[PDB]
């Protein structure tokens, strides 16, 4: 009989120091953890849990789960506009004088916006201007989504200022930047098209239009009305060299107002609050005292519980008790529900990911309908199938546009499926992919590879990369050692005897020869079994840094470097988890766009989506744990992923 608080998993420790607060109120809270807020919209409706913090966009996830009866019974505002009905309203800025009587005459204007991504500044007058006959379409298959929206405002627009990470792969963005110029050249600085910049964001708008001879301008009032020194909530007014009268909404009517009066604005973003399910209901003005009197003990400088549990922020925490709405009948007046199931016109494109398990696709579900409600396009669709192989078949065969395969399969995958790699995981606080790496004791005499020979050597086990095909395939690829029986070959150039764990499962007993009492490439490497370890750089916490080295053996000079520069001290990059797709149909960048779209967006906040974490106890589902982003895999590293297997099935291995 209390109320039940869903926290992600990783706050739990957090909700329970809140619950330790002490407040008037002597309602009971219980802190239930879930895997991240998708889940404990779940457990909301099941009732696992009473409430949950939402954004918008997750009560629009809420209002999509069959048979669902949430209620939005708190919204979470700020103290400047405690009375406000919105976070804001979007707005359109004119110059009085600019000869308009209608929306449809936004064309050709230059154009002033916060930023790419952006609420009032993009979404918002993508979704609305989208309706209207004389605005580009922008279901042009050749390309993706995000960059139809770009061909469609540089094609609106004569010129925009809208900066920011147009695409989360650096160099689409790089040539979207490029292509598209004309949306950077209203800004303070062109070339960057990136913040800061003094003519985007909200006020960075207005200047554009004001001061940069801009002709429309995509902001937001509470900025609108600061930009001319007007009274705005609680905030009183302010001196300011700019005057309104100069200056005017353009209303959906095609009509101007004055800034000085009521903004017409065609819609808003909703503010922020806490959802939980109908019967929380009658049961609720307690609650409502008890999130108050929690918001405003927290205000004193804000624990952890204050913004990762309960949902507040610095800036918005006035709790408002609101007439509880149903989610959608809560976005919806706001004409918020339109901006995030904005589109592109039919066919709406859908990017398949092929998964391998029934966990998997619960995963990928999730995963899509959180993508969606947060504005990332292509919509991700989850197909199954029951191997790897055969998801890969599914991708050649077009029953999916994506697959992932693991290690040493990615350049198989390719030479029987005819797949590429599209974009691959990367690890580490340097979000990297592996790297096979030698390493070597510090002050021994080895700087490139033929001072190895005739020595001994320590490998990681022979079923993976790093132990066994990059050291044969950078003997190999160098002809210290013929192709033909390469293991054995191998073995006679370190003629000194080796540890390549399960070599034995040609004559390749010289290859199992120093595993002595303990065939760990460390432990080897330590008792002078081996003058080099050939292992991957995700083990090198097995080495001392102070008394090991790596043999740069990829870098012409030869020599060393430390523990830690193992991405340009190494043998190869190894293959990392790689989504591969056919080459016929969805363009790289399209099928790349909402993973990395997702990784990004969620590299700080596991908490909505716990792209890399457990689900339901199942680790590495669809991404590796480990996995601390996604990048584009250059088609150099498949290329040369594709030479090393070559040589490898050569030596038939
Ligand atoms: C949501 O969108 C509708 C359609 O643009 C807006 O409807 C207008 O509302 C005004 C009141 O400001 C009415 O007087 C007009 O008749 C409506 N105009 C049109 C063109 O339909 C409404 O303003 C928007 N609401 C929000 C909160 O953004
Ligand atoms: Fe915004």
């Amino acid at each position: 009989s209390s109320y039940k608080l869903c926290v992600p998993a990783a706050y739990m420790k957090d909700c329970e120091q809140m619950l330790e607060v002490p407040t008037k109120s002597k309602v009971a809270l219980e802190c239930v953890p879930a895997r991240d807020r998708v889940e404990c919209l779940s457990f909301v409706q099941q009732r696992q849990a009473d409430f949950v913090p939402v954004d918008p966009e997750d009560m629009y996830v809420a209002s999509k789960i069959p048979n669902q009866d949430f209620v939005v019974f708190q919204e979470y505002r700020t103290d400047e506009e405690p009375d406000a009905p919105f976070r804001y309203e979007a707005v359109i800025v004119v110059h009085k004088d600019l000869p308009i009587n209608n929306l449809d005459q936004l064309k050709g204007l230059r154009s002033c916006h916060t930023g790419v991504n952006r609420n009032v500044g993009y979404k918002i007058p993508l979704t609305m201007l989208m309706k209207r006959a004389v605005f580009p379409k922008m279901n042009d298959h050749s390309i993706s989504p995000k960059e139809n929206e770009l061909k469609a405002l540089s094609t609106f627009f004569a010129k925009s200022c809208i900066v920011g990470k147009w695409s989360p792969d650096p160099k689409t963005n790089s040539a979207w930047k490029s292509q598209y110029s004309h949306l950077c050249s209203m800004c303070e600085h062109p070339e960057r098209c990136d913040y800061p910049d003094n003519y985007s964001g909200y006020e960075g708008a207005l200047r554009c239009l004001a001061h940069n001879n801009g002709e429309v301008a995509f902001t937001k009032v509470i900025f609108t009305r600061k930009f001319f020194g007007l009274p705005v909530g609680t905030t009183p007014a302010s001196p300011s060299n700019e005057n309104p009268e100069e200056f005017r909404y353009l209303c959906v009517d095609g009509s101007k107002a004055p800034i000085t009066g009521k903004a017409c604005s065609w819609a808003a973003r909703p503010w922020q609050g806490l959802i939980g399910h109908n019967d929380v209901l009658a049961k609720l003005a307690p609650l409502r005292e008890k999130v108050k009197q929690l918001a405003d003990s927290g205000a004193a400088d804000k624990p952890e519980w204050f913004t990762k549990v309960l949902g507040l922020s610095e800036k918005i925490h006035h709790v408002a008790d609101n007439i509880p709405i149903k989610p959608i009948d809560y976005l919806n007046k706001a004409n918020y529900t339109e901006v995030i199931e904005r589109g592109h016109g039919a066919p709406e494109l859908v990017v398949r990911l092929c998964v391998t398990s029934n966990v998997a696709l619960s995963k990928c579900r999730a995963m899509s309908v959180f993508a969606f409600s947060r504005d990332i396009r292509p919509i991700l669709d989850c197909v199954q199938e029951n191997s790897e192989d055969a998801c890969l078949k599914s991708v050649q065969d077009n029953g999916s546009d994506l697959a992932s395969v693991d290690d040493m399969r990615v350049a198989a995958a390719a030479k029987k499926y005819n797949l590429h790699p599209v974009f691959h995981e990367v690890y580490g606080e340097l979000k990297t992919p592996n790297y096979a790496v030698a390493v070597v004791k510090k002050g021994t005499a080895y700087n490139k590879i033929d001072d190895l020979r005739g020595k001994k050597s320590c490998h990681s086990s022979y079923s993976t990369f790093s132990g066994l095909h990059a050291p044969l395939f950078y003997l190999i690829n160098k002809r210290a050692i013929q192709s033909d029986h390469c293991v054995k070959n191998l073995g006679e150039f370190f003629s000194g005897g080796s540890c390549l764990p399960g070599v034995d499962k040609d004559d390749v007993s010289k290859l199992k020869k120093q595993c002595g009492s303990d065939s760990s490439a460390w432990k080897c490497l330590e008792e002078d079994r081996g003058d080099v370890a050939f292992v991957s750089s995700a083990d090198l916490s097995h080495f001392d840094a102070n008394q090991y080295e790596l043999l740069c053996l990829n870098r012409d000079a030869g020599g060393r470097d430390v523990l830690s520069s193992f991405a340009t001290c190494n043998v190869a990059m190894a293959p990392s988890r790689t989504w591969v797709a056919a080459k016929d149909f969805l363009s790289d960048v399209s099928i790349a766009h909402t993973p990395l779209s997702l990784a990004q967006m969620l590299a700080t906040r596991p908490d909505l989506f716990n792209i890399y974490g457990e689900f339901l106890k199942n680790n590495n589902v669809i991404f590796n744990n480990a996995a601390k982003g996604l990048a584009t895999t250059e088609k150099l590293d498949f290329e040369k992923f594709k030479t090393i297997h070559d040589v490898i099935s050569s030596c038939g291995l």
